[PDB]
């Protein structure tokens, strides 16, 4: 059937609320949920359910114009009253939005007729497109399939504007959605899909080499990237490989000993050998990095300078911080106390494993005794929140989030990088400047401010970049050339074309 194709994903989809988090995954939510504004690889918005709007003198009122030719796939029409309707429901479940400054912002929402949706920010918020662009939370599902006039309860029918429908969900087997024949926008080229649940990365390579499976899209967990090597030779598959969406890192807490000590975190930054951990661990197909976001970011090329392997600095280092080797011993001590940190990961994650197994070796040729802490995801999650770790792997979350969105989370107590920066005596400051950022009218002020917030933490060693990953693909050569979306967590499955 050559408009039908068969994927897979580590999970179910989710229930499909457009206004909630995990179980939902984002590329789902994106595939039948659509935003007023699209984002564009240029880091722009274009029109999208509004083709218009225009903004208050002093920035805080915007008014969209509505399309008037669009449905839900159910038949019911698609409206300022609708959308107002789901900002409302959005906005009701405030609390768990406290990442997104724009959940934080939006003081009103109303629909002024059926095609103008007026919206009120606190201040001037500067992304304020790019946002709403996102897969979550600002997406509209058709209000009569709210359950008791909300959606933070649950929703019944996963009812979008957008150009895939939701078919059928199987618990732990597959999820199927089909092409909306009503969709206003273009029909894509692809009629059916069907995501087979496949957990392991193993499992999803041999799905793919026995034929059970068309194509494989996903981040560098996607599959054995030793196996993504061997198939990017083998001519019956075609694979790709992106350039890079964002970073992987090691978040250092700089609020528990001994990783609260700036000279421990700049030695552990000149440790690791982050091209033979990739040429080792990642089979050479990503790229080190050096700074928390890649120069190529917005806002972030300024010059940082990287700490390159040099395990000869790194002792010095520690030598001059009253870290020094007892006789005849491999672990360093001050004070009687061994340098010992624990890595916190995912146990089941083979390649954070590995990598957590690299940077051990690595830190103990510096005297660092790493213990390896690997757990299942619901405790790795559990130590993120609520600062319970030495080191932690850590990512960035790509375009359009990075860094605007990735630093605004930084304020949320309950995540990682809160909890990581919150021994920093410049802490208060660096939140202070945050909020700053996203609400200044003033470019040179917010590149200032940019500069100042990623510098401090550059300065600070908060974190040990490893990678700028890439997505990357697997499929049948009869599907062709497989896009990629601007926005790093959504497939465009619609763009495919055989
Ligand atoms: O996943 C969440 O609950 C909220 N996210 C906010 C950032 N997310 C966006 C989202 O989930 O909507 C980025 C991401 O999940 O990639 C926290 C996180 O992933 O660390
Ligand atoms: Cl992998
Ligand atoms: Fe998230």
């Amino acid at each position: 059937a050559p408009d039908e194709i068969t994927t897979a994903w580590p999970v179910n989809v989710g229930p499909l609320n457009p206004h909630l988090y995990t179980p939902n995954q984002m590329f789902a939510q994106s595939m039948v949920y659509e935003p007023l504004v699209k984002y564009q690889a240029d880091g722009s918005v274009i029109p999208w359910l509004a083709k218009s709007w225009t903004h208050s003198e002093d920035g805080k009122t915007w008014t969209f114009t509505l399309r008037d030719d669009v449905k839900f796939s159910n038949g019911e029409p698609f409206d300022a009253e609708a959308a107002a309707e789901n900002f409302r429901a959005v906005l009701d479940n405030r609390q768990r939005h406290a990442w997104l400054e724009l959940a934080n912002q939006i003081v009103d929402v109303k629909a002024l007729s059926k095609t103008e949706l007026q919206i009120t920010l606190k201040s001037a918020y500067y992304p304020f497109l790019q946002e709403l662009a996102l897969p979550r939370p600002f997406r509209f599902i058709a209000p009569s399939q709210f359950k008791n006039h909300e959606t933070m309860n649950g929703i019944k029918a996963p009812i979008g504007t957008g150009p895939w429908i939701l078919q059928e969900s199987k618990l732990n087997q597959y999820d199927v959605f089909v092409r909306n024949e009503n969709y206003w926008g273009e029909k894509p080229a692809i009629k059916k899909i069907t995501f087979n649940v496949i957990p392991d990365p193993t499992t999803r390579a041999v799905a793919f080499e026995t034929g059970d499976i068309d194509l494989l899209y996903g981040n560098e967990g996607l599959l054995p990237l030793d196996t993504f090597a061997r198939f990017s030779q083998n001519p019956a598959y075609h694979t790709q490989l992106s350039q890079p969406i964002e970073t992987v890192m090691l978040a250092l807490n700089t609020a528990k000993a001994p990783t609260n000590e700036l000279a421990v975190r700049e030695a552990l930054n000149y440790a690791v050998n982050k091209k033979s951990l990739i040429d080792n661990a990642l089979y050479g197909t990503q790229q080190v990095a050096d700074t928390l976001f890649a120069p190529s970011v917005p806002y972030a090329n300024l010059g940082l300078k990287p700490s390159q392997y040099d395990p000869q600095k790194a002792k010095a280092l520690l030598e001059k911080a009253g870290w020094t080797l007892p006789a005849g011993k491999d672990i360093r001590e001050k004070n009687g106390q061994p340098l010992r940190i624990e890595l916190s990961f995912i146990g089941t994650d083979a390649l954070s494993k590995s990598m957590a197994e690299i940077i051990q070796a690595d830190m103990r040729q510096i005297g660092a005794d790493v213990s390896l802490i690997g757990e299942e995801e619901s405790s790795i999650y559990a130590r993120q929140r609520d600062g319970r770790f030495g080191m932690i792997f850590h990512r960035t979350w790509g375009a359009p989030y990075d860094p605007h969105a990735f630093l605004s989370s930084m304020r949320v107590p309950s995540h990682a990088d809160f909890q990581a920066q919150q021994g920093l005596a410049d802490k208060p400051l660096i939140d202070k400047e945050i909020g700053e950022v996203l609400a200044t009218h003033d470019e040179t002020q917010r590149q200032a401010l940019y500069r100042d917030i990623l510098t401090r933490l550059h300065d600070e060693a908060v974190y040990l970049p490893i990678s700028y990953i890439s997505m990357m693909v697997v499929s049948k050569p009869e599907l062709g050339n497989i896009p990629y979306a601007p926005i790093a967590t959504e497939i465009p499955f619609e763009q495919i074309k055989p």
